[PDB]
Parts: structure tokens; sequence; C-alpha cells
């Protein structure tokens, strides 16, 4: 069992380090992308009503499953997989009602940097990166 929903600001720093410390804990997960390589970063299109007139970038370093570092952004971030998207977008994901792989798939999402045919091997490996993420959000602060 578990909750969250509520509060406007998801992708900070907070967050981004305790999904990426959250992992190292999911053995299952760390198991799974123990041959992924590189680093991932969740970028947000910028608009005010969630108050980011630039947008955010959130760094997800990805090490053999094992998270790496996690850094928050907001605007020109760095990353081997960079994907942009509407705010919607991403919440919806995290929800846990849509997939990271399969919204960029469909044409929801979409990767500025590094390229699809990576994400061949490690189209699974999403359920396990989602899976914690969820853990994480419950409510950090009031706001």
């Amino acid at each position: 069992g578990s909750s969250g929903s509520s509060g406007m600001e998801l992708f900070t720093e907070a967050w981004a380090q305790a999904y990426c410390r959250k992992l190292n804990e999911s053995e299952a997960y760390r198991k799974a992308a123990s041959t992924w390589e590189g680093s991932l970063a969740l970028a947000v299109r910028p608009d005010p009503k969630a108050g980011f007139p630039k947008g955010v970038a959130v760094v997800l370093d990805l090490w053999h499953g094992a998270c790496r570092g996690a850094k928050a952004v907001e605007g020109e971030a760095e990353a081997d997989f960079v994907i942009e998207a509407d705010l919607a977008t991403w919440q919806e994901v995290l929800e846990g009602r849509l997939e990271p792989l399969s919204a960029l798939m469909r044409g929801l999402l979409e990767l500025k940097k590094g390229t699809i045919a990576a994400l061949a091997p490690y189209a699974q490996a999403a359920q396990e990166l989602v899976k914690v993420a969820r853990e994480v959000a419950s409510g950090p602060s009031s706001g």
C-alpha cells in the first residue's frame, strides 16, 4: 500500500536524489538493468502553470542498474539520453497509469539526445525504474 498526490513541484533535487537512492535499494531493479551503462535525464516543457518558463531537467545517472548521481537543472542539462515532454504527459507515467518508453514510442515524449535504438534492449528495465519512482512520491513537503 502507498499514497501520494497533492503538490505542485515534483521535479526537485530532493525527488531526484531520493529517486536515485531508492533505486539502489531495489535489488530486483539493479539485477535487471545490471547491464545498462549511461545516464538519463527527464526534461519538462517550460510552463508557468508549474513555474518553469524555461523548463526543468532531472538527471538520473544509472550505473548497471545502480544509481550513480542525480541533479536537477532548469534549462540546459546534460545526459546521454534527454527526453522532453509536457508536464502533463510526464505526470501520467509517474502516476503509474502511463509508461516512460511506451509514451515516447506512442508519440507522447521525445528524445532529444541519445537514440531510441538504445532503448531496444532496455525496454523492460523501465518497469523497474518507474516502480521505485512511485515509492519516493508520497509527500516531501506541503509546498
